[PDB]
């Protein structure tokens, strides 16, 4: 005999998660019992939000699938941003939900009546629901299937009570369903690798540019070989920046290549599995020119060349092509052209912009945000993973942030839902206990999960949490009073409350630092303590960072 | 000229809606800016669920519409439980939610590429685009007049961001719900009705949701007095009914007759057959009564049981006819006073029952902070309960308070609605108090309210009756699998009194029963924002929590 | 200046669209209007029904997209069944429906008030309203980006009528978007194909299956190469047969693999884009045995090993597939083997098979249809697109097809909808006028969509209709007959009517065959009439055709 909990929790062992985000329900208790007894962990939170969250945390920290589970009703309904979150940023999350029992449906009963697949499908690849207890393995295998691959995405999979408190034979519980993770994937073809490294090889001043789908499929080590082998300079927005960090090449986020003289930019542009929109300052061309020749490898074809024309498309797997690439370019007869003028002027150009900035600060009383992200950078350990949240926050440590030697940087997606930090760097703490989890976060972000610094105490996950306080809403402020002006700012203030102290009542370590000097010292004994932390910076709301102009109008100097 | 933002605040101005709740962001700033410059309330909270939440209870304990303004993306997403417990508990809220720009429609842009309308559609009355500046108004007044009328429910407009900062010439008044009639009772089914209510034995009125939107009850309670026939209740209804001396409080009062005893005639005013009711089961409403219902719904006449008289129509106005009837009735009343008093040994001596029963280990018993609060709380106060074993024991001594408003769970169940419902139920009277009940699993979703709390001036009273756990869920493990099988569900950890504390507001511990009563009475006095942590035993078994599991309260 | 009638044709124009169907109104007018000036040419049909299935027909045929042009609300709704059948058989088709005025929303006026957009989701890849005209050019290029790759399918955009009817400057028309025309499909990797063809020469019994993605691309050049050059035997579904049939490796439908004994079914098998379903009989094992080496291209990893265990799985094209392996299979260092003795078996199983089931039928007063479909077979010349339409019709039609030298036969797919054909073939017709195009189609189909014989007259589409009448709605009187008895038949009986007399009122050719020895003579000479015709076949109801019995459960014999 086998329960349907049972058959869920054998199925996400077969495709080695070792962990669940959720929070119990007797809908859902079938799933926690059969983990009780298969010595399965689920990481309990304060919101489902967060579970959700944690989940995603979970699988971009740790290269793997995500998955949480949501009891019936608002169970559900709260983790809706988190699929949604998800869904925008191409992040392969397993959401398994409960539902009202299907024997007494549409009885007014309780936690039931919700077609949470219908509210899901919008923002999933696919959402469904197990109407039976024997279709529970190959439906997961499937749900796996298609969250996993290209692009990768969330998948809901609706489970009724009564479904997943029936029982199957053990024959059935046995059965092997495919889940996919040694097919072969999407690679280019020989002709196709011909013409892209002949292009390159062409190039006066030729970059890639990677994105998260890159990541998501181990792609970094290729990419990183065949910029070494080509001397290509290798660029990425934040999801591949780990992927792209330890190469020579590197140059770090893409925000960098603004700023070139009219003969200075590039002409040619390999895109690994980046999307033309926010993180590329849309079509608008100053990243990516408009003139130049973009080549862009992604997996679905709604994307080539959306907001900018492309010299040639693939619709293939980023992570494959590179090595596929990198193979050729090794045996390359032509060889490969000195670029390291090309070279010289971009490492001049990103440390320019790092010198310039830092010179350009103007301090008050308070901690500038530029030296507080500059000491997190220069103090983060060597593979860590570090998740950004708030506003002004993020868009300060996106000047320093490529300095940092981090294996992985989760930074917001096109959502742009502040408060997922929290919940997204627990997760991200339980792919690896050992290693250091830091979080960024900006005052008014870090309100959405205070809860969460009790279940990082509970389930023993030392995640350190940098709160920069600017007493506000930052960016939203200066929306308003840079915009319509000073006169115009409302509803933007957070003067009230103190984060270390609530993160102390709920059994974290916490200290305040509104001294510059003492920010590196703090945080090098923070990642020491092996305990969850709250650090509360006190910074000055004034600086503008240079990359928030690009939001409102580009022109970001 | 008028911008977009400038059309919808003029619109909830003559909807007459002062408050509004919401996180502000650049795509929805449009609709802040004219809230400025017209001196319009906008409360901001910390979480966009809570905002949702606070229009809930702002509506529910003011009887009127609430708003939530929503940014787009995240901003339309955390509240989508909310909406969905609006769309269960048949609350009208008018939720706005901003989405990225027409002009730049599927460009990955900043918070946008969902479809909010798609998302919000099962679980709204309404939930439409809004595509041309001019259409606000008109399209405004639609989602009105569809929140507002019964059975009420939330509704969902999306702006997109260059909608709202488009611009109109100032030139007329579109149709809001207010002065419609509404679905009466004929003058044939009145005496219907009247006439079969004369001829019961043992006759019960009990009142709905749907009977409190409306202003149902004074109309309910004459008909009750008048009759003489006992009312009952729901939890949304138990303020129309508490002042009548014909009532007896929540429906669950009602379980324990013997076969005989059974009522005969049962008048639903605005009540499903659902979890209130213990669905078709017929420990409260017995399949073998003669049941009246009187609903806006025809999906729910007789849904779970046989019902001998089914009328669609608004259950306020239906109160009203019948009470005008039976005033004048030429055959009269008969004196009930053996069935009522009979009623009243039931539900009285069920309440002594439970407190002699209980079992006190060296931490506050739940029944005894319960009774405490129940006893301390000022009359005509707003009274919100959150948390599972927290609300079920709260079921038992709620209807002794001299409560305005009861705003407890409906059908979503959803733990942690409490901080935001108590939140916007404060902003709705400022003045009158607000007393939230709560768990300490609950009040984790929604701590950093307590900040928003003083920064807006709301002094809610949040009790947390901490029992160190998820707690029903416990119960529900240990006492169906036993207690090896507990698992995840344990919050031995951390201080709610020490969290409101850092974030600004009055915070106290209690571990002495003796002591909770005066604490709250400062508390309610502060006129300050205060958070109460009453420690509280685990054990203890609510009798409704074996409804919930399975039938036989005792 | 530029309406969005001209935008809209101006982009089909890039596309290579030469032909588009639909039913005029005033909602959608603009586009018609355009393409009068443009001379873009717009084939208008009898039900919107039959225009989006001209649009599935042309594409299927053209080996296209295919589009197909809807008025605002019964305009739309009237299609849906076209919508839901491309969905379920891949069929790359751009709807383009008219909506109510953005203007007047909400103002209960005439055609509106209808979410197409949320109506067409669940049967759509994407699915989208356009609410400004000037979005007009680049969300068509991403429709058609969406539609045109793998899995292909039918992709529906929402136009306001006042959207439609609006203007934009020149600049923005000459601006070019991307049609992903040109862009670079998903191909096997040089890893990838050694393993595969590595497995094939070891193989003992090997088989190659082709299904509908590989047709959608240029494959089956590719596939009968390699085919050839391996000397693998070659089966398909419907709609890769006539990928398959000019190879003489080519063994027909892969129904044909019935009937092997345990030690000859086949021991490898590699799928080209076909899917576990209707086509495979499910995973029951046999047609593809289970325990066979199955290596699987398919370009949705939610395919893979649905319903049988796979040994090697590739998230590809498949017709990027077919050319690289075929061109490592030519120089292949091994050689390979000498499959004569595999072949000959398959080709004694294939035509014995058709041997067998002519030998056994019994024949009544009325045509027996085995003879019916063998005449057609026998009769259709080569190169011409046979649409294939009825239930017991298309059974029997499945014994004799594989025979015929079709270079495209349009079946029925998963979605199983009686009545397709007639505007199947309008728009497989109209894909090349010169091309001769049969419909075989039974008496209770051809109902649904009689009127179209008018549009086919108008539009000079010489379809040759060959209606087989069973006077009933044959398998549905089968399936009571045959499972409950004959005394429950009911509700099925269809004896009314000449659909020669309907053809012929309408303006087309018609003629009765009541005796086998016409049908073969009467084919040929309204074959060469050039005129829209209709034979009315009077046909047996009683033979069972074999593949019935699969539809049921049991086996073909
Ligand atoms: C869920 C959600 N609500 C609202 C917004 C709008 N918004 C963008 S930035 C910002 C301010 C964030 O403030 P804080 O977390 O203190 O970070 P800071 O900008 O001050 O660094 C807000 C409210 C959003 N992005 N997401
Ligand atoms: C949103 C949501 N998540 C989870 C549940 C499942 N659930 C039912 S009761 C309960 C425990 C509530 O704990 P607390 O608020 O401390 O109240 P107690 O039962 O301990 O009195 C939970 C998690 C739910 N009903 N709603
Ligand atoms: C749209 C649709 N409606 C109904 C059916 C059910 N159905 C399957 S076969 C069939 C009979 C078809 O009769 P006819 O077209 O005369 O072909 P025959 O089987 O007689 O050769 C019917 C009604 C269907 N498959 N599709
Ligand atoms: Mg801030
Ligand atoms: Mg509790
Ligand atoms: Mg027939």
């Amino acid at each position: 005999t086998a329960t349907g909990g049972e058959l869920v929790i054998r199925t996400l062992e077969r495709a080695s998660v070792d962990v669940a985000f959720g929070i119990n329900g007797i809908h859902i208790d079938s799933i926690y019992q059969a983990a009780l007894d298969r010595s399965f962990r689920i990481v309990d939170t304060r919101n489902e939000m967060n579970a959700g969250h944690a989940a995603e945390g979970y699988a971009r920290a740790g290269h793997r699938l995500g998955v949480a589970l949501l009891t019936a009703g608002g169970g559900f309904t709260n983790a809706v941003t988190s699929i949604a979150n998800a869904h925008l940023d191409r992040t392969p999350v397993l959401y398994i939900a409960a539902s009202g029992p299907l024997g007494v449906d549409e009885t007014n009963t309780l936690q039931a009546g919700i077609d949470q697949v219908a509210i899901a499908t919008p923002i999933t690849k696919w959402a469904h629901r197990v109407t039976r207890v024997e279709l529970l393995p190959r439906l997961i295998a499937q749900a796996i299937r298609i969250a996993t691959h290209g692009p990768r995405g969330p998948v809901l999979l609706d489970i009724p009570w009564d479904v997943l408190t029936a029982t199957v034979d053990d024959a059935l519980a046995d059965g092997v369903e495919e889940l996919g993770a040694h097919a072969l994937t999407a690679a280019l073809g020989a002709d196709a690798v011909e013409r892209i490294l002949d292009g390159l090889a062409g190039a006066e001043r030729p970059v890639f540019i990677a994105g998260s789908e890159l990541t998501r499929g181990d792609g970094g080590a290729a990419l990183r070989r065949l910029a070494e082998i080509t001397g290509t300079p290798l660029f990425s927005d934040t999801e591949a920046l780990g992927a792209i960090r330890e190469s020579p090449l590197s140059f770090g986020l893409l925000q960098g290549l603004f700023g070139l003289d009219e003969a200075e930019r590039p002409d040619r542009v390999v895109l690994f599995g980046l999307r033309f929109g926010l993180a590329t300052a849309h079509g608008s061309g100053i990243l990516i020119p408009r003139d130049a020749a973009v080549v862009q490898i992604d997996s679905d074809a709604r994307e080539l060349g959306r907001l900018q024309p492309i010299e040639l498309g693939a619709v293939g797997d980023p992570a494959a092509a590179a090595e596929e690439l990198a193979r050729a370019a090794l045996t390359w007869a032509a060889g490969w052209p000195d670029r390291s003028r090309w070279q010289e002027r971009l490492r001049e150009l990103v440390d320019g912009r790092f010198e310039s900035v830092t010179a350009q600060a103007v301090r008050d009383d308070r901690i500038h945000p530029m030296d507080a992200v500059t000491a997190i950078a220069e103090t983060v350990p060597a593979g860590s993973v570090v998740v950004a949240d708030g506003a002004l926050t993020y868009l300060w440590l996106s000047e320093t942030i490529s300095r940092a030697p981090v294996a992985d940087y989760l930074c917001h997606g096109y959502l742009s839902s502040m408060g997922v930090g929290v919940g997204t760097a627990l997760g991200a703490q339980a792919a690896d206990v050992t290693r250091p989890v830091v979080l960024v976060t900006g005052d008014g972000a870090v309100g959405y999960s205070l809860g969460e610094f009790d279940s990082m105490v509970r389930a023993g996950l030392p995640v350190v949490v940098v709160v920069l306080n600017n007493r506000a809403w930052g960016a939203t402020l200066h929306a308003q009073e840079l915009i319509l002006g000073p006169d115009r700012v409302v509803n933007n203030r957070l003067e009230n409350g103190s984060y270390s102290g609530v993160a102390r009542a709920l059994g974290a370590d916490s200290i305040d630092v509104s001294d510059i000097a003492d920010l590196a010292p703090t945080l090098r004994e923070a990642l020491a303590s092996g305990r969850p932390t709250c650090i509360e910076v006190h910074v000055s709301l004034a600086p503008v960072p240079p990359e928030l102009n690009v939001l409102l109008g580009g022109k970001p100097f």
